[PDB]
C-alpha cells in the first residue's frame, strides 16, 4: 500500500510504541497501512501517554493506555474497588495515586479550547481529570491543575512541535491537520 | 498433573517470582504441581515483599523473604548483632532500616482484623512490625503505623485485586478463598 | 474470559511464537482468547515451520509463515519472479532453495492420509510440496520425498507428541483432539 | 554448615548447572549444603552430559538430563510413542536420533569395568547404550560403538582429570574418591 | 528535506547498514538526504556483499565494502602483500581465500549485460572477480564462475526482488530506475 | 595518518563520544585523523555538555548538542515555538526547562575571562545563556548564575583536569594548548 | 594452591570485586591464592568503599579506591587542582564533593579505637576524613561527623557481619581475626 | 608514562586481548606501560593463538595460552593423563585433539628460518608441533604439517601484515621490529 506517513511513523517513534499502536487499531479493526494518519495519532497519543505517566514520582501513575481493552478495564476496576472512586464510563489514559484521579489524555491540531469541551460533554464522569495538549504548543487541564510541574509539561510540548515540523517538512501535515 | 492454577500462577507472576517460590516451596517439602493454591499464595505474598521494598527509599530495607531459609535468617543475625533490636522467633519478610524494626507482611483472603490477631498472638515479639493487606483492598499496620506512603500502598492494593479477577475470571478464584 | 487452554498455550509455547500466532489470528479476525483450540493449533503449526527451517543448511529455506499476509505474499513472488516457479494460488508456509519448491506444512489430529488428500485437493499447484505430521508420530509427504533427514523430522515428531501428553494432563486434549 | 567442597563446586561448574543440580538433588530429597559429595558429583556428571550432547550434529541428541523427573519422563515418553523404541524402565540420560537409542552416561572413580556391570546388572533394557567414563581417562561403552567422534570423548576425558587436579589441590579429592 | 525514499530506506535496511552507508556517503562528500536514490542503492549494494561473504565458509572472504577508504586499503595491501596478488587499481567490495582473487560485487537496473562490461573495462586488474546480480533476477559472473552455490545466490536475487517491490509499491521505483 | 592525538582520543573517551564527534567533524568537512586537535576538544566539549545536562533533575535539559545540524534547529524552533523565547542566531549546547533559557558550553585553554568575551559578543542574543569551564579548574557563567549545583560542576572541573594531565603525560598538551 | 579461603572468596564477592582485588594485589606483588586473609580483606574492603560511595547523592563522591595506582593519583591531583584542597600523602579511598574533603575508609577486625589512631597518627593529612567501621557492627568517624546517613551506614555493618558469619560457619574466620 | 605503542595497543587489538595480555604480563612482573614492545607482541601472539583454534573444528583445540600459569599447566597435565602425550618441559600455546599434539605458536619479525631453530632447540620435546608465522606473511610449521588449512592460515596473515601498517602508519614499526 506504501504511504510516507507510514515510512515516516516508523521511522519516528520509537518500535515500542509503534507495536502497541498496531494492536490497539487491529484490536478495534483499523489498518495501519491504510489508516495513516489515525496510526500517525495513536503513536503520538501513546508518546504522550508515556511522557506523561514518566513525569511524576516513582509510584505515581498506573498507565491505563497501551494494555488491550480486557486487561485496561482490569485495572480500572482493581483501582475503582481498592481507592472507591466511582467506575468511569470510558476507558481512561491513567490514573493519578497522588491526587486520586483518572486521567483522559487529549493531543489536538485544533484549539485546545474545542477538544476539551468535546471531551468533557462526553465525559460526564466528573471525578475524571481532563488534561490535553496541541501541536501548537498550548495545555488546557480541568480545574486549571496541571499535575506535572511546567518541565515535564514543556517536554511534551516540544516533542509534539517536533512531530508536526518533520511531518511537515515531508508534506505530510496539512493532510494530517485535516484529519482531526 | 495439570492444575489450571499452575498455568495460571506462570502467566501471572513474572519468572523470577515463580523461581523463587519453588525454592521456598520445595526447600519445606511442599510441590507446586500439588499445592496450587499455596503456589499462587507465595508468589503473590512474594510479589508483595517486593513492591513493598520498592516503596521505600534506596537504602531503606533490607529484603528477608525470598532468601532460603539458612541464608534468612543470617541476614537477620547480622541485622540483630549490629542494631541491637531483639532476635525474633520467627522468620520475619523485611527489616526497615528508617524506623529500626522487622515487618511481617500477610496477604489475607479474609478479615484483616482476623489474620492481624493471628500474626500478633505468635509472634509476640513486641518490637517485629506486622503490614497485612487483602484482596478486597484493606491494610492494617501495628500502632496505625503504615510505613509507606498512600501511592505506593495502593498499588499494592490494586495488584491484588487484579489477581483475584484474573483468579476469579478462570473460576480459580472460589477455590482460592477457601484454601486461606 | 479465562481459558485452561490460553493459559496452558502462553506457558507452553515460548513468547516468540506466541506473538506471531496472535498477530495472524487477529490479522484475520480470530480471537485467542474465545477461538483457543485454534489459538493452540497456530502456534503448533508455528513451531513446526520453525524446527523444519531449521533442518536444513545454512540458506536453505525461505520461512514465508509468520511474515503478515502482505508481506508473506511480497516474498511469495519475490521467489517467483527470480526462479521461475507458477506462482501459488494459496499461501505456501516455506520456500526450499535446495529442491525449488514451496512447502506446505501441515498437522493433524486425524489419519495422515486424510489431511494430505484435502491438502491435495485444494492446492492443485502441482509444484507446491506438501509435507504433514500427524500428533501421534506418522509424516507423510510428496513422492515420498520427506526433504529434512531422519533425526531432524524425529525431533518435530517428538515435539508435537510432548504438547499431546500435556494437552491431556490438563484434560485439555479430547477437546483439541475435536476441534479439527 | 560451610563445606570447603561446596564452595569448591560453586567456583568450579558455571551457575546453570550449580542450580541444575540442586534440583534435583532438592527434588529427590538431598541437601547439597550437607550431601557435598553426591552435589559435586551430580554436577560432574551433568557437564559431562552437556558435553556429550554438544558433541554431535545440531539434531542429534534429545538431553534427558537435567529436566524435572515428570517433564523427563514426558519426553521419554514422546520419544518412545513416536520412534517406537521400548520404554526404558530407569530414566536415561540422552537420546541418540542417529542411532536411535537411549544413552546412559555413568561418570566413576573406580573401573570402568565395575560401573558398567554395575548398571548394565540394573539396567536390562537391552535397547538402552551405556557410555562410561572415569576420572583417570577411560571410557567403555557397549559393542565399543563410542558414538561420538575421539576429539569430543578426549576434552570430557581431560574436563573429568581437570576436576580431580583441582579437587585434589584442595584435599578433597580423597573424601571424593570414598564416596562412591 | 524529508524525502520518500529516506524514510523507506531507514524502515527497510537494518540499523547497520544504514550507519555505514552514511559514512561512505559522507566520507566522500554525499548527502543520504539529498541523494536519496544514491543512498537506497549503497545500502541494498552493501547488504547484497554482506549476504554475499555469509554464503561461503567461516573464513571465506574478506570483507572490503563497509570499512572507511584508508582502512579498506589497509587490509587490501595486507592481502596483497601476504598472498602476491595484483594490488587493484579500485577498490574491490571482497577477497575470496579460497578461489584466491578479489571480487567486485556490482548491482543493477540495466541489463546485467550492460553493468558487466562497463566493470571489465574500467578494471583491466585482470586477476579481479567480477559478479554482478540485477532487481530482476539475472546474475553474470567472470568466467561463468558464480563462487557461491545456488541457494546463496538465490537469496540475494529474492532480497533484490524485494526491494524493488517495495520501492514501487511506494511509487519510488520508476525514480530509482532512472537513476542508474 | 598515525596520530597519538588520534589514539588518545579513542582510549579517553567513551566510543560514543567518539562517533559522535566524528559525525559533526564530517558534517562540518573536517578530519580526525588530520584535525585531531580539534578532534580532542569536540569530544571534551562533548563529554562536558553530556555530564552538564546529568547534573540537573530528571527532566531538567533539552540537549542540542550531539544532535546533527538539521535535527538540532528542528528541537531548537520547537522549544521556542512552545515557550516562545526568542530563536537563537547561533547553535546552543542546552535548554533548561527550569530557568527557560539556552545554555551555550565553552570549554577553554586560556582564561575564563577571554573566551566568555568572545562568545558573547558573537551572541548578542541576550536571552542565551553562557557558562565557561577552563581546563586548570575554573567556571565562570552569566550573572553569576551558575545553574547546576557546586558538586556537579566540581567533577566537571575535575574530569577536564585529568584529560589535561593525560595529554601532557603523552607529550601532547603543549600542542593542544596552542590549538586554541 | 587450594585455600578454603580463596574458594569462599570467590563465592562470597561479586566478580567485580574479585577481579578488582586481584589487580591491586598483583600491582603490589601480592598473591590471592597464597595471601587469601589479605585477598579477602581487600574484596570487603572494596565493597565497603563501594557501597558507601552508593549512600550519598548523584554526583557525591570520587571513588579513588579500585583504580591502578597511576590513574588513582591522576584523580587526585585533579581533585586538589581544582578544589585546592592539600594533596595527601597516602593514597585516599574517596572524595566528598559535598563537604570537599578526602575519606579513608578502614575496615577493622579490632577495636575502631586501635584501628582509627593509627590511622591517624600515619595520615597527618589534617584535611582528609577517616570513617572506620568493624566486624562487629561499631563505626567511628572523624568529628564524629559520619557523612552518611544512619541507613546507608547501617548496611555496610550489616553486610560485615554477615561475611564473618559466613567465614566463621566455614571455620575461616579464626584465622582471618588473626590476620589483621 | 604515556606511550604511543600503549594507545595504539590498545586501539588495535579488543578489550579482551588487551586485559589478557595485561594479566600474563603482570603474572610474570612485566610493565605494560614501560615494557611497551613487548606489550604489543604479546596481544599479537594471543590473537594469533584464538584466530589459530578458531580454524579448526567445533571440539578441535584446547588453548593452552591466555590462561595462569598454575591453570594452564592444570590442562597440560589432565591432557598428558588422559592421551598418554608427553609432558612438555615449556609451556605450549594450545592442544591439537584431531593429530593428538601440543602446537607451539610463535610470531616473529626476522626469518621464520631462525624463530624456529631458536624454537626447535630449546624445545627438544619432540612430540611437540612448532608453528611459526612472520610479519611479512610466511609461515613454517614441523613436517611442512600446518594443521589448518590454507584460508584460515591466510587469514593470520593479513592480520598481521596490518598490524605492520599500523605499527608503521604511527613510526612505531621501527622501533617494534629492533625489539625482537
Ligand atoms: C513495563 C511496561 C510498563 C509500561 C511501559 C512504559 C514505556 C516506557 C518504556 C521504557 C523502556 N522506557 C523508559 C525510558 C524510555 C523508554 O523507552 N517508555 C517508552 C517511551 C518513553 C517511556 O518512558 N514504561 C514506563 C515505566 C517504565 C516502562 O517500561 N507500559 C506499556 C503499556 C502498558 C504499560 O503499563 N510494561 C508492562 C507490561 C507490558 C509493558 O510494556
Ligand atoms: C538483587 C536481588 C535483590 C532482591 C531482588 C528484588 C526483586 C526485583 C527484581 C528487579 C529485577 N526488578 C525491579 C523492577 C521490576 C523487577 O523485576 N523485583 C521483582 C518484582 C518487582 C521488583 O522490584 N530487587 C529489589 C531491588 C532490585 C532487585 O533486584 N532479592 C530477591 C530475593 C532476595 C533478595 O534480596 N538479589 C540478591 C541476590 C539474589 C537476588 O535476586
Ligand atoms: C530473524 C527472524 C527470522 C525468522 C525467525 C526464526 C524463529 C527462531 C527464533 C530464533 C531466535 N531461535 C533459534 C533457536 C531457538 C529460537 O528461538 N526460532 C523460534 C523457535 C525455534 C526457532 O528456530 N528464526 C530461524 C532462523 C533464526 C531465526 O530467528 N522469522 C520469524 C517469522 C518470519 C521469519 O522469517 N525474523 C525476520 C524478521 C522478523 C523475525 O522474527
Ligand atoms: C535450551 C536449554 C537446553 C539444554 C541446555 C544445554 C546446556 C548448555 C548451555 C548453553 C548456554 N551453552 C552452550 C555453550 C556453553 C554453554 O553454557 N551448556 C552448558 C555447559 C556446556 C553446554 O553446552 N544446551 C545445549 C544446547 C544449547 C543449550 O543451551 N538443557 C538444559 C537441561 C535441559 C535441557 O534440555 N534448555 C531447555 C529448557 C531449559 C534449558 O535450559
Ligand atoms: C564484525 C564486523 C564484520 C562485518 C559485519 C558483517 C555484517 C553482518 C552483521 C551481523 C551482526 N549479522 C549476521 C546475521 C545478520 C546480521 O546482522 N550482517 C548484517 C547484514 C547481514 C549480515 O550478515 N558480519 C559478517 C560476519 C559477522 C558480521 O558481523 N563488517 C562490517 C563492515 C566491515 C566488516 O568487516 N565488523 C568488524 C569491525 C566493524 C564491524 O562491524
Ligand atoms: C538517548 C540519547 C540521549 C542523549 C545521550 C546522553 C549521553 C549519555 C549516554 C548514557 C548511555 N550514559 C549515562 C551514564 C553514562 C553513559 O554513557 N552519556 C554519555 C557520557 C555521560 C552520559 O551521561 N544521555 C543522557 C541521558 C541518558 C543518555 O543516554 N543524546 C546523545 C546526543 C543527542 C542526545 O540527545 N539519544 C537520543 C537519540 C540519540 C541518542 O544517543
Ligand atoms: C563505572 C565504574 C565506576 C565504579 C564502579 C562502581 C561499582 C558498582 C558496580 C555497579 C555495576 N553496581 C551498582 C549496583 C550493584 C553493582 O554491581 N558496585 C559494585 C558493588 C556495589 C556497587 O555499587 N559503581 C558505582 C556507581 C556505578 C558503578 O558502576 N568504579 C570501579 C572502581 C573504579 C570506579 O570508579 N567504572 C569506571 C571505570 C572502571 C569501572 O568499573
Ligand atoms: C570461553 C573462553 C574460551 C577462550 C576464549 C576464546 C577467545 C574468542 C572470544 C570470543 C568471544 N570471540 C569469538 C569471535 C570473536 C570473539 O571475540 N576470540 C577473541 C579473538 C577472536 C576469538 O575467537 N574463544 C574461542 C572459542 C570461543 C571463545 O570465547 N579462552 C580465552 C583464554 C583462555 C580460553 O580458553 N574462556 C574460558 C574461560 C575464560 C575465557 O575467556
Ligand atoms: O482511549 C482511547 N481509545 C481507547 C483504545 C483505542 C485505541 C485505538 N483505537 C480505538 C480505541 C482514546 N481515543 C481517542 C479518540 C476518540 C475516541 C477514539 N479516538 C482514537 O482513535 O484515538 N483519543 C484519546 O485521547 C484516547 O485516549
Ligand atoms: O515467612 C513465611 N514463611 C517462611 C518461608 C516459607 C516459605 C514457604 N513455605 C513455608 C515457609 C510466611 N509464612 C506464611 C504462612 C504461615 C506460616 C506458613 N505460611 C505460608 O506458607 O505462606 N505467611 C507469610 O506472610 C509469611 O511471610
Ligand atoms: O539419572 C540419574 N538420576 C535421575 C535423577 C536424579 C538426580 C539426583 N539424585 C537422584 C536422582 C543418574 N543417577 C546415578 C546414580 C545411581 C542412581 C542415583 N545416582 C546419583 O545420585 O547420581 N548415576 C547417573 O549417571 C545418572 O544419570
Ligand atoms: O566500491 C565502491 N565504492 C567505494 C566506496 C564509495 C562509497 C560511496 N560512494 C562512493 C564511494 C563501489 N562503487 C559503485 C559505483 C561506481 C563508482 C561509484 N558507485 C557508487 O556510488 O555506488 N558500485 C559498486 O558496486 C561499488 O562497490
Ligand atoms: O556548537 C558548536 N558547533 C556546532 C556544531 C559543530 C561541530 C563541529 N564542528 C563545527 C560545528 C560549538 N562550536 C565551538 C567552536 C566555535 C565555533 C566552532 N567551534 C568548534 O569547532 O568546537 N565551541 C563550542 O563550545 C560549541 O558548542
Ligand atoms: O588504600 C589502600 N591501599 C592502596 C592500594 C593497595 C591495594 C592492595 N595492596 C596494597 C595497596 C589501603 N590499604 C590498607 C592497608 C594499610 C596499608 C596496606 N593495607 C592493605 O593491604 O589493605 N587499608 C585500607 O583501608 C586502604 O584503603
Ligand atoms: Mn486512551
Ligand atoms: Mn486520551
Ligand atoms: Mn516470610
Ligand atoms: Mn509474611
Ligand atoms: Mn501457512
Ligand atoms: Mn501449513
Ligand atoms: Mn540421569
Ligand atoms: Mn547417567
Ligand atoms: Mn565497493
Ligand atoms: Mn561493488
Ligand atoms: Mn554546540
Ligand atoms: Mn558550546
Ligand atoms: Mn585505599
Ligand atoms: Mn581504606
Ligand atoms: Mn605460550
Ligand atoms: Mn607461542
Amino acid at each position: 500500500r506504501g504511504s510516507h506517513m507510514e515510512d515516516f511513523v516508523r521511522q519516528c517513534f520509537n518500535p515500542m510504541i509503534v507495536e502497541l499502536a498496531e494492536k490497539a487499531m487491529k484490536e478495534y479493526g483499523e489498518d495501519p497501512k491504510i489508516e495513516t494518519n489515525k496510526f500517525a495519532a495513536i503513536c503520538t497519543h501513546l508518546e504522550v501517554c508515556f511522557m506523561y505517566s514518566d513525569g511524576g514520582s516513582k509510584h505515581r501513575f498506573e498507565i491505563i493506555e497501551g494494555r488491550d481493552r480486557i486487561m485496561a478495564w482490569t485495572v480500572v476496576n482493581s483501582i475503582c474497588n481498592t481507592t472507591g472512586v466511582e467506575k468511569p464510563k470510558f476507558l481512561p489514559d491513567l490514573y493519578d495515586y497522588k491526587e486520586n484521579r483518572f486521567i483522559e489524555i487529549g493531543v489536538t491540531r485544533r484549539e485546545v479550547h474545542i477538544y476539551y469541551l468535546e471531551k468533557a460533554n462526553k465525559i460526564k464522569s466528573e471525578k475524571t481529570h481532563i488534561h490535553i495538549f496541541s501541536f501548537t504548543g498550548e495545555e488546557m487541564a480541568t480545574k486549571a491543575d496541571y499535575t506535572l510541574d511546567e518541565e515535564s509539561r514543556a517536554r511534551i510540548k516540544t516533542r509534539l512541535f517536533t512531530i508536526r515540523q518533520e511531518m511537515a517538512s515531508r508534506s505530510l501535515w496539512d493532510s494530517f491537520r485535516q484529519s482531526e
